[PDB]
């Protein structure tokens, strides 16, 4: 009976005019130059077998020629082959795949597939249609089997910098139909994979060394990471959620991208921040310190600020009334002639970027031109006038705040500083980037964690400080093309989405235009896909 | 939660199946037999969705049902007998702790000493500790059953 | 199985009383007056394989006998032979039409297709049922095949002018029907072409080489045309949607047809307005200027009206009345002696089309007996008095408003002034005429440009304005019988929509008694289609 | 036509399956067909490079035709040479082909690889093949990698006897495929490759023929003016990479700003602002969408500026928009610094102000400290007087931003700029050979170029040093016109100044790339 399928079964064999023998005679011929192929036991269960890849959604909306499902050639693209390359230096051959279409008798619609070469753009103007291609019905009920040739410009394929590979593309070739019309609008197709014939690997290698250019960022991002041990890079608070933002933002301080490079001036980690000169004075007073942008010469990261220095926007405050979601940490004054630190001053200051402050401080977004100010936002003991004189002040922070109300997410987008020459990370098409939230203490109130009447505050970071630490250590360069991005499936009891990351670092989200917090206290696990082009919508089935 | 049955070998059966399908479960072991009173190692069959159920015509129609059945297979054997009333070193199972007179007028509820009648629920959610007992035989509260 | 189509599979080979042994012998024996043939290779891919030539809808609401699909025999039904067309300067041979018909067990109708000899008019009026013929059923699963050969009375088809060729007609030969009513009320049809094996070129010639029939109209509306690069041609605007106009309308100024002709008195572009001869008085002041429309002796074009004139009709007023709708542009007065401007004069006027202008201004839309008028709508600093004083105006104008508030669009189609001879558009069946629609500046709020809270204000214009340019440049009158569209189907990232153009020179979409506008922000791009009857209703899948 | 190494280069390429167009009898194999052609003067010494082309379909009408339609191409093409010299000339020119990995540039010594010779004289062309050494296995279409080239450079230097007016020769350049040339793997005929499409069809007869317009002043294209001191031009300007230095788009509209400075302390309105404060435009923060070029002219009195950008339009209220109807006049605009209390002009962008000045009086002026300017974009030229001026603007108007490259001459060749008719205050109704003379402008580039500029990146079509020339045939003569990678156009003027007419421009047909150091040719 066709209603049940084996797990070996390939069901339909179907052919392009890319599978000939020229291309697998000449792949196992070329491959020869690193020795004879191993792992080539074809009775092993791991190569016989089909198992489980991606699951996508076919929507009667979706117009012909609209891409619904794409995947570039790699061994990453099976458990096992995966698994196996730890400890070889390279590969070679193709890999077959298996469709499962879930429809019924009454529906109707058809699909299209092809394989595309090497060196050719996948996006929305790719015309599927113009290729060799097969054509798959709706109601089909035996699965479809596929196969992808190794169609390379080299002899064999380098484990860390594989080359020029082709990819496989699915689309629609006429809408899908339902008789009935009514409230039933969509079907599901599923994808497995396993080797073909001439897949092979050469020259075995120590499982502890190290490639030249990593393979991929996968590993950077795994479950504890959201789900309770990972830590903002701006906060350093529990991240608890995944804040959308439909305008547009940027970040340079403590953000790394996969060139292994940074804009600020802060190390992936949090600890005291000390500058040895600056100007202090009170014209229960409130101290001021300040000094010139620029002239970190302690630093050896930036020029621009002593490490750790918080890249948010000083608001102003005097008089009574203290100041409005900003920057709060812990410290005093030092005297910089022996280091002994002046015992009267210790108090909680706000600090921030502004320009003019000895005449008119107002805050300022850019680094040049600006100055560092902090302003304990209590009275202190005794105050100090002196000429040269150190700060000290810790990494991890909290949110000033007039009363025990609580205010929206801190900081806002235009209220971050940023050097000249940053990337901007702004939407492509319905993908946001997005922020992750972590509950940050306030000082109107000093005893709420989450569930509390008076509010909940947070605190968003762009990046978790896992992966900054990640990518600071290694070198990514070779994984993304200009225009992709690399893809995780966050699975929940009820509902998954897609997580994607870009070449400057930041993180994506198929939210739309909505601005609602998403919650992660109900996430299972996350699992990696890979390199998917930037045009596609990710996936959001909350 | 976390398991991904469908990376494993496995078997594909489509909603409009008229014929039974029937599985072999083996007896996959460390051990050179169970002891009924504790067992050891053993292994798991799991029944999971691979693709969404579809009514085409909507409705109030939303669910099917599928029946289970099962025969030893011809490997499967019994050894050493033992005396009818004996107990295990496992524990008994639970299944033994509410039968059918329980609830049917004969058994009473742990707070008044009443004849339960009937079921509410709570979505709201709730917590007891007096005479209520957990699974591990320990209570948290100030008084015997 | 019957689910699965391969690239090679011709699947049903339907047949008519046309396609005989005899006919292809001569045309490979005849051909030989051009020499040997070229591109005949059997093995080669781009012959082997079908590829996607076009689309069409089958609804319940087509009548027996309706066209929905018809062709021209010729090399541009298929992409590669449309490609290689380039460059050879003969042709001849057959070629085949795959359909793949979208549908389902539960539907039912039938459609009809015939091979129509050449030297037989195609139009309404032709009943392709009493010609040989092939029935097709609407529930087929397998796709079915259908050669047309080439009967032709020559030796051979120079590419520069073919001659007489035969044309393939797909119609209705019996309603489609659903049994359950409701929403669905359509399917779709599939179209593939490959090659026949009689089929062949000769004669190369050079690449850039022109041909003695015109080149074809599809290269004037790419796809930067509509996507913020093109601008209209009446308010020189950035067009940004179309805009149906169900009632109809008509147009002449700055308009040409598909025979390299205008009516009206304007060159496709925009520079100043100038008129040597006119009145001018003022009896701060509102300063009244006007001539006798049939005098523009400069204007080698027309006599009707200078260069860059606007044709709407004037709105009268006097005093505190700023009037509703206007053209406006900037200028001033000057002294026709010796060509120095008025100094006082300069201020924003109003122009348009007039009768009785002196004594009782009234508005009117035909330029034989009418005055042409400007009045200032502002107080200049000086007014003159001269019996003959000349006009100079900017003609990249805006629209008069009182208040902050948006009006409608403008002009609506009763203020359009028409020389006499200038056809119309109306309504064909379901198809509509359009207009092109950008955003205007408007004196009530001059920095509102789009997404105001005040309103957006949207101008309107009969043709692009690079359309224009390229129809006045060329003769397209053997591309396009009368009774006929060219097609250019618009794909946009969800839906689709086809649009057509006439021998007259105006647009239109199948948009029915709708008169909404279309955005034009989501269009990804333009791909051409080619002629169509005009009584076949084009598609409008938005 | 054969190769040394075609049995390897078959058997390799089979990794994209069978080879595809191989007939080895199609018409468009078998002739040679025209490829381009360059310049050899007296003045380049030995081993200087006259023509280098890297391996590619590229070089063959029919090739390039058949690649827009195949993934892949693999083997090796024939070249052939045809100089157009005299029997009184002399001097010898050598060709070699260099294997990837080796530096090319002058002085190299083409003359210690295998070569052929060519001489000055010769009337029976010259053939050389060049096979395909690559390391991979093919070449995909879109990404080729490291493929060999073909170098041309001086053996002994041309001379000339009679000493007159001949100072340089012509060859032209032949091509076709060998023998084990191949194409692989069909591809969708709209798909888009990495590699850069080439400029040829940027530059076509109607541009200059009477649809064209300048990139200045939206007028159209009447002739061609040379520049033989340089210049530089920034705003409304694009390179061959698909950037612009100044803060303005390829279209003509009106010139809008929200905050300014506005007094007149029958008056003259005065408005200013600060440079580097234009928070809407996303283009640049220097100057409003559209805002002149140029440098300010001041006036004050019954003066009347000269040589000066002119727009009509007024000032407007920030509050709700509506505009102030009694200031509705001719204004100049301009950069200047010290505005308030010294007006003086600057060519600079950094620490200027935008300026405009009202040149009539307006029906009534307006004081306030915050206001708003509206202008229409296409402007006219200030005069004081009927008679007409020198071409507007002179190089030492141009207002630049830091960082922008200048244009110098090159040998003979110097850079252009394209001029159209603009009307001028004065006689407002002259237009083109009236009596009182004809006004013109100036501009940088034809609109057309830019907007396919700005819409496409041609990176790799132009490496740099190198033209791109078109011929320009007239009805008695003929002109050749260079562009480079900088956006800027050249011709062989050399140190002539007069103005060049369009009028009876009959054809414009592309030539090919170039070095910029050979002679472009000027024959009118």
């Amino acid at each position: 009976p066709g209603t049940t399928t084996d797990g070996m079964d390939p069901g339909v064999v179907a052919t392009t005019s890319v599978v000939t023998t020229e291309n697998a005679s000449t792949s196992i011929a070329t491959a020869g130059i690193g020795g004879p192929p191993q792992q080539m036991d074809q009775q092993e269960t791991w190569r016989t077998n089909f198992y489980y890849n991606d699951v996508f959604t076919w929507s009667v909306a979706d117009a012909p020629g609209n891409i619904l499902y794409t995947v570039q050639h790699s061994p990453q693209n099976n458990p096992f082959t995966a698994v196996l390359s730890q400890m070889y230096a390279g590969w070679a051959g193709g890999m077959q795949f298996r469709f499962i279409v879930a429809g019924s008798g009454v529906f109707g619609g058809r699909l299209v597939a092809a394989v595309i070469p090497p060196g050719i753009e996948i996006g929305p103007g790719l015309e599927v249609r113009q290729f060799p291609h097969v054509v798959i019905d709706a109601r089909s009920l035996e699965p479809v089997t596929i196969t992808m040739p190794d169609l390379r410009p080299n002899m064999y394929h380098p484990t860390g910098n594989p080359g020029l590979v082709p990819t496989l593309v699915l689309s629609v070739y006429n809408n899908l139909i339902n008789p009935f019309g009514g409230s039933t609008s969509a079907i599901q197709v599923t994808v497995e994979t396993r080797p073909s014939e001439d897949f092979e690997f050469v020259m075995i290698r120590a499982p502890s060394s190290k490639t030249v250019d990593s393979i991929s960022p996968a590993d950077l991002l795994t479950t504890p990471v959201l789900t309770g041990v990972g830590t903002d890079n701006r906060w350093n608070g529990e991240i608890v959620g995944l804040q959308p933002v439909p305008g547009g933002f940027s970040t340079c301080n403590r953000h790394w991208n996969l060139n292994g490079s940074t804009y600020g001036w802060s190390s992936p980690r949090f600890a005291a921040i000390d500058h040895d000169r600056g100007n202090a004075s009170f014209p229960n007073v409130l101290e001021l310190w300040y000094a010139s942008a620029g002239s970190a010469a302690d630093n050896p990261i930036s020029q621009i600020a002593p490490d750790g220095f918080p890249d948010m926007s000083f608001v102003p405050f005097s008089g009574i009334t203290i100041p409005t979601a900003g920057w709060v940490g812990f410290g005093g004054i030092w005297n910089s002639s022996n280091g002994a630190p002046y015992v009267t001053t210790m108090q909680a200051y706000e600090l921030g970027f502004a320009t003019g402050v000895p005449s008119n401080p107002q805050p300022t977004t850019t680094t040049s031109g600006a100055q560092i100010v902090a302003k304990s936002i209590y009275g202190v003991a005794n105050g100090i006038n002196q000429t040269t004189a150190g700060l000290f002040v810790m990494a991890s922070g909290v949110i000033s705040t007039p009363n025990s109300s609580a205010t929206t997410y801190t900081p806002q987008p235009n209220r971050i500083v940023n050097a000249p020459g940053t990337p901007a990370a702004a939407p492509i098409g319905k993908n946001t980037p997005i922020m992750f939230a972590s509950v940050v203490r306030r000082t109107g109130d000093i005893n709420a964690e989450a569930g509390s009447t008076n509010g909940t505050q947070y605190g968003a970071g762009s990046q978790p400080l896992p992966v900054t630490i990640g990518l600071s250590l290694n070198n990514y360069s070779s994984a993304l093309m200009p225009g992709q991005f690399f893809v995780w499936q966050l699975n929940f009891a009820s509902g998954f989405m897609e997580l994607g990351l870009s070449v400057d670092g930041y993180f994506y989200a198929g939210t739309g235009a909505s601005a609602t917090l998403i919650d992660l206290s109900d996430l299972v696990d996350i699992r990696p896909v890979g390199p998917r082009p930037s045009t596609s919508t990710l996936v959001y089935n909350l």
